[PDB]
């Protein structure tokens, strides 16, 4: 039974699980469309689960060619009748890798609809289920599911326990206000818009609009794929003690939202 | 040659000259946002300042319809990339009233940030500079600058020389500890959170803790824009001899600190 | 029925009860902030009496951590609407050592405030009252309340019956001229400022200002958390005959204002 | 080479001095505080001597509006490591009027504390010593100190050779019973309390309790600054044949004990 | 109507009168102190006469802990605006032995003072007057004052009719010459200083010094309360038919000078 942590994402879905003492991580983006019956695809795979029938995988971009605005699902509940297919896939690509059917899933989650997602995430998950991935189905196993926080993961690379974790996302900012290891409800924001749509300097200085109860020698722990462009860009604004999360070796700073979770929870 | 004193704030801005032996005073709201060209605006105007496009005015809070907790600049050290327009806006709305092209401003800043500020307001604002207010070009003069402290104004209505001027801001308070017509150091704050985030009497109740130094038959001199309801919640606290600061006729708390500089200073 | 002291401080909040021929004793830091609904707290607990939502404990303290001069309530008037939680925490904290529903109060206060606080302590504490703590609520009796002056513990301590009391408190100092047993009310101060603003050496010399009709073989007693450094600081300033009260074993300086009013009072 | 006499009271320091046939003689009041840096101060001067940074003026009296109990030194060992700076801040006002550098002082001390004052008098005053006084340093020399006592001013003004002095000063008063120009070591007082916190009439009637093996024919010479008001309350107690000692022209009660050393001592 | 006798002296203040054939006799301390508003005083007590407000009793002396030497009224002029309360305080000490509030005084004074004290005995008693004692008013009347000398109560004790009377006070000596039961004037001397300043083997030696015009075989009656020593260190100097008025039982030597003028004066 392998206890894995998948934090489906916009731009990309982050999948990382513990094998050997080392952490096996990887992803693949988060681009999916309708079936279309195709002659010969190469980089993409079809993906078949609970009846839908959609195209994951590199080249599944080709379908949205002069339509590039619409290839990025925006800011959209995940766990629909369409997100269902990016986690489901990301199973699937565990099994390429260990071979385990049998999985315990840390999810990542908004903390705002922390305790909404489970109409979707727990219903449509209870074990035995199967899914249908280039034609050969596969058949796994999920029986317990431990909905996490988006943005926790980098709270193992804070050198302060009472910070504030800046989640720089692709379609919306997480900023998560947190004391002693604990989620303040209050003063945690969902900015809406991310990195693709507007830039770090204009995303960087809404969130000194938002957050502003924060003096300038707090604690600010930026996280998501930009997080060393963020970091940079919030000391010109005036923060000081902000310090984005490094991981290991030849992991990029996109994995600390999903290697963070795995290093502290999951228990 | 006008001498002038504008109070950049965060609710709103606060200009004040003396044209007459009357004091002719006004005010426009804090709140910018970039340019996204629009169709017919009627209540706002565009600025261009030194590379940058924003709109100024009373209608620019229609851009944050949803999101009303990011219209308002929190406790971020005035005259950045994005602060200089509300100061030559201010200079733009004094010459559509009285048609003068040379100033001598009176800036107001918190009294930590004394010697910082000299970086942005000094070597962006040498004279002979040019804005571009809603396509007409508007060319001024400003060739010397005098950078108060923000809390001076209230203490021409003190009746005591040796008094404590809180500053009931929007985004932060200002308390002003102050001896013989001078400003100690020392025994000054700058109170995080204002008038917008918290209430009153959850804020008149930080004060008590952080300025408790004070006995209670000492003078306050309450300032700012919630002066007269500041006032009435210090004394459910336990203070005695507290006076907010009242101007003149149809000029109401929130210019004091603008005006009363003009009454004291620039000279 | 218990009779137990509860000396209400300003760092800590000490109490003091008697069950067996020994004096069972403990203090919890007195820093409480508002509500703010968090996660999973460790070191705290929440309090609510009337109308109040307070966390009061140990780790209350993270709430403040840029901002360490707005912990400790300063010099204000002991029992507002926010020093209420401090005592009923207090008579929790009893409950959870022996089991005593029903309190004999022997409060401290200073002599200053002596005839003025029996609006506050006595009105809402008149038996049968009820807290809310951590969920679990508790229902307490208090049936007479005996408001002692803060200070008079360390006089079974002295030696000599006509002495100087100085409390070298946290934020005031409460100079406590004593005669025979009896407290002079006209020699009696309570200069404002404590040992966490200032340093002893110089509070020590502003009890050498304030109390100046005192010569130097005149008996004091040092009582208070900073006991022992106060005598070190007097004897450099002139006095000989000063000497701090020691308790028994296992029970530091600060506990001095509570058993020694426990020993003397509360009959 | 000048030599003058500094009388370092609680209220006031006096300092006299002989360049002519004159004496030219001046005060400065005794309050000082801790340094506090502030911004623009007027009536007031720093002083930095031996590892000290006080202000001493006129206006430090500001700093200690609500709590004007605090501003005088107490019956408190003249020359501490506060009492260091009224000495030298009196040699530099002498200095502001001559330019003299080298200096013969001629101190004065209560009479009870004689022999105890030459540790701190003497070692700390050296010759070649320094100050620092409003940022512009300043170098004195002094090689002998002669320490006198407090009272033997109004010797000279005393038409009897046997009399007692009655230094009604300001924390403390200073019988000083006299034979034949010799002061008598067993009947010379040192009573607690001065015309600052008690009335006269209350103050002169202690001294008719303490100093009672003196008939009512017996000459008290009154000294001091209330001393002209000494002796107008000292008559309606029932002594006879006291007179205070009155200076030449325009010269105060003030300055008798630093006056009539002068024209006596420092041979 | 009760006739009495009220020897106010410095020590104690001795009142005697006749109800029986019995003598009933008293004292109580004769320190006082001024008001100073205590919070529980219990061997003291308030007495308000004319504008006063003054302790006396037992733990007056507590006021006097440091200051010992303050605590006496030293031979100074009886009946001030201080001794009148040693004397109505008297009055109400007999009140609450027999209910009498109609008095006929027989006033003790040196002899030197006989016709001066007449201006402050008789103008402030003149019947129906009123103190204040203890909260509770007391009235009295006093309408004839017999204003004898201090000494004479030892004439009834001595067995010749021709002596000297030594009066071995507390401040002060009276040598009392007398003739044929009449008082010499100008051979009764007032020597200052008493039994409390001076040891008596150095009071005895003055009296040899003062009155040298006495033959050792000449009788002397020692009175005051230290008869019985003065009388065995003055038979060392070398007088030969001195001896000490000794009264009758239970009534030691210092109500002599009260109790002998009840047995022979007061017609
Ligand atoms: N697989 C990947 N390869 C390269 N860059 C990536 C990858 N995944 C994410 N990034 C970087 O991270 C940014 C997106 O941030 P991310 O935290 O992945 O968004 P989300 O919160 O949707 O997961 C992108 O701009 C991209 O530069
Ligand atoms: N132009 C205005 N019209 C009405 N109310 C105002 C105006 N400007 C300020 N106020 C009042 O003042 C408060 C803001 O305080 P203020 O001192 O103006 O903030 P700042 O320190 O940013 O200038 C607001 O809550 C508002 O009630
Ligand atoms: N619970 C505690 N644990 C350890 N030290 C304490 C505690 N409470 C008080 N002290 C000591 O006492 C000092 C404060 O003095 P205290 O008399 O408690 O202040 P207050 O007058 O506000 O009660 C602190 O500096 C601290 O060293
Ligand atoms: N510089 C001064 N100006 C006016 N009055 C003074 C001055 N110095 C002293 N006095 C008077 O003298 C009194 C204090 O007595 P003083 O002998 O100066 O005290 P000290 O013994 O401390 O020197 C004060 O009540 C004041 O009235
Ligand atoms: N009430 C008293 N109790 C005990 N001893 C007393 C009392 N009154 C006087 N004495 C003795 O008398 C002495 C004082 O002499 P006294 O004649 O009382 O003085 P005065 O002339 O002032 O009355 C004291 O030394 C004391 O020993
Ligand atoms: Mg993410
Ligand atoms: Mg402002
Ligand atoms: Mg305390
Ligand atoms: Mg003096
Ligand atoms: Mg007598």
């Amino acid at each position: 039974t392998l206890t894995t942590v998948i934090d489906i994402g916009n731009f990309s879905t982050k999948y990382a699980y513990k094998d050997a003492a080392q952490i096996k991580v990887g992803s693949f983006p988060s681009i999916l469309h309708s079936y279309k019956p195709l002659e010969d695809y190469e980089g993409m795979e079809r993906v078949e689960y609970n009846g839908l029938d959609y195209y994951v995988g590199e080249t599944v971009k080709n379908f949205y060619f002069g339509r590039e605005e619409q290839m990025y699902f925006g800011n959209t509940r995940k766990g629909h009748m369409e997100g269902q297919i990016r986690l489901v896939y990301a199973l699937y690509t565990i099994f390429k890798e260990t071979g385990a059917a049998e999985f315990n899933l840390i999810l990542t989650c908004p903390y705002e609809s922390m305790v909404t997602d489970k109409k979707y995430f727990v219903q449509h998950f209870e074990g035995e289920r199967e899914v249908i991935v280039e034609g050969k189905s596969f058949k796994f196993t999920v029986h317990n599911i431990v909905m996490a926080a988006e943005g926790l993961g980098a709270l193992n690379f804070s050198d302060s326990l009472n910070c504030v974790i800046v989640d720089a996302g692709s379609k919306t900012l997480n900023v998560l206000y947190l004391i002693n290891g604990s989620i303040s409800k209050m003063d945690s924001h969902t900015i809406n818009g991310g990195t693709i749509d507007n830039s770090i300097m204009d995303l960087a200085k809404t969130f000194a609009k938002t957050c502003s109860n924060i003096d300038y020698d707090y604690p600010i722990v930026c996280t998501g794929g930009k997080a060393e462009e963020m970091k940079e860009c919030l000391e010109n604004v005036g923060y000081s003690t902000v310090s984005s999360a490094e991981l290991g070796e030849d992991k990029p700073s996109y994995y600390v939202n999903s290697v963070g979770l795995l290093l502290k929870y999951g228990r």
